[PDB]
């Protein structure tokens, strides 16, 4: 399959991700509390469900919640606000909440399933998002010596990840919370890492990590 790229709502981070974020591949979104990884994952819940003339796939999308974090009121605001019937594009999104980590590895399997199953739709599986990826293997591993197993289940997750955006041609996008005061970037495993801060006057701001975009949390989801 040729490569494509789901428009993010922002003019200025689609330039510097090419376009936008790409199937076949796994974005990483890494940084502080607060600094809107979740509310760039809801855009682009939305984003991907617009016809590739908008910057979308016409896709469908499988969210897997670690932090009780999905929103159904925010999809149907920024679908509302770009142009979508609400109830169409909440429809098209499947979700599910990992109790712990081996049942999130669980659901990476079951999401296997319904991406057989909308294959050959016109509808189709797009965007897997995984936020947060980390946390219930940051709380269930603690302490130094259980940092080695902790390290083998997270690489058995993610390579499972891979295989299901090179197989199926989905954009995989994964949230990661790094603080001062906790929080390990995923080492050279994604396709693609972005860090996202806040700065003044309530901006974000994106680097690509190994110029810079801005913009705002709007009614749009995101936008310049
Ligand atoms: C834990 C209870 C549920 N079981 N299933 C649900 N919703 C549908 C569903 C099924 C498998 C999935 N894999 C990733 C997302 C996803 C969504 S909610």
């Amino acid at each position: 399959a040729t490569i494509g790229r789901i428009s993010t709502g922002s003019k200025s981070l689609d330039k510097l991700l090419g376009g936008g974020i790409e199937t076949q591949a796994i974005t990483e979104v890494f940084g502080e509390f607060g600094s809107g990884k979740t509310q760039l994952a809801h855009t682009l819940a939305v984003m991907v469900q617009l016809p590739p003339e908008e910057g979308g796939l016409n896709g469908s999308v499988m969210w897997i919640d670690t932090e009780n974090t999905f929103r159904p009121e925010r999809i149907r605001e920024i679908a509302q606000n770009r142009g979508l019937d609400p109830d169409e594009v909440l429809k098209h999104i499947a979700y599910a909440r990992a109790f712990n980590s081996n049942h999130q590895m669980l659901l990476v399997q079951q999401a296997e399933d319904m991406i057989k199953e909308l294959l050959n739709t016109d509808r189709p599986v797009k965007l897997l998002i995984v936020d947060s990826l980390t946390s219930h293997f940051r709380s269930e591993y603690i302490g130094r010596g259980a940092l080695a197993e902790r390290q083998q289940k997270l690489a058995k997750h993610l390579a499972d990840l891979h295989r299901l955006a090179n197989l199926y041609d989905i954009a995989v996008f994964v949230t990661n919370q790094v603080q001062a005061n906790g929080g390990h970037i995923l080492a050279h495993s994604a396709t693609l890492r972005v860090y996202l801060r806040k700065g003044k006057g309530g901006k974000r701001i994106a680097r690509l990590i190994d110029g810079e975009a801005v913009f705002s949390i709007t009614e749009k989801g995101i936008e310049d």
